């Protein structure tokens, strides 16, 4: 997170930490998800393309720190590792950039809610905020785009969510955003999402709770001006969703 400021995992219980396995024993983390279910975290797609194996992978919930054990935490594997099947590449663009896991641990259980882990819930169908809604992004993801390295700290920012018709300008990101994608910025695009807040949450108050409104996904540099955060749009699918669960 570009900006903003440091948090724990009990402002945002719903994050969860996603780390692959190697290839010699180590263990390096690759982004971020949101628990949407006692067996469900959902995230990025473009997030595991590489290494689409779910043995590779281990999700940690109730984790407010990066490589070091936090209190409370709860560690899993992925049961199930289900990519978008309409997902693409576009240069910049990411399409259908969404991914369910199904977790569990060696014990063969989901999560267990507790202070530190919650689920979050998901919007009604289409049902998305006014655009300058204040909105809330939450992950390990750089801090500058120049650092090669991730902070140690969970962090969390404000963003105000950009209507399409403003994202679609030449000056912003023209063509490439869509309609099943969100755009969201600071007006002085001051705090922002970066690399390793991908597969994160977006989520904005909608009618007086708290709802998963976007999927960190994509944009060109962490914070600069006329190049907002690009986000999958919950809402266009939970249909996708809803199946695959
Ligand atoms: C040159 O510097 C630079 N470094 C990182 C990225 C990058 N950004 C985001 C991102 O979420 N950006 C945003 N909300 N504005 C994001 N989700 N992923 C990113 N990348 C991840 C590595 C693979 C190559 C794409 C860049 C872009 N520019």
């Amino acid at each position: 997170i570009i900006g903003g400021e440091f948090t724990t995992i009990e402002n945002q219980p719903w994050f969860a930490a996603i780390y692959r396995r190697h290839r010699g024993g180590s263990v390096t983390y690759v982004c971020g998800g949101s628990l949407i279910s006692p067996c469900w975290v959902i995230s990025a797609t473009h997030c595991f393309i590489d290494y689409p194996k779910k043995e590779d992978y281990i999700v940690y919930l109730g984790r407010s720190r990066l490589n070091s054990n936090t209190q409370g935490e709860m560690k899993f594997e992925v049961e199930n590792l289900i990519l978008h099947k309409d997902y693409s590449a576009d240069t910049l663009a990411h399409h259908n950039d969404i991914a369910l896991l199904k977790i569990r641990s060696k014990e063969g259980r989901c999560a267990q809610p507790s202070r530190t882990i919650q689920t979050i819930a998901l919007p009604s169908m289409y049902n998305d905020p006014q655009f300058g809604t204040s909105c809330e992004i939450t992950g390990f993801g750089k801090e500058q785009s120049t650092d090669y390295l991730y902070p140690e700290q969970l962090k969390m920012t404000v963003v105000k969510l950009i209507s399409h018709r403003e994202c679609q300008q030449p000056h912003y990101y023209g063509s490439e955003v869509t309609t099943k994608m969100l755009c969201a910025a600071d007006p002085q695009w001051k705090t922002d999402s970066c690399q390793g807040d991908s597969g994160g949450p977006l989520v904005c108050s909608l009618q007086g709770r708290m709802t998963l409104t976007g999927i960190v996904s994509w944009g060109r540099g962490c914070a600069l001006k006329d190049k907002p955060g690009v986000y999958t749009r919950v809402s266009h699918f939970l249909p996708w969703i809803r199946s695959h669960t």
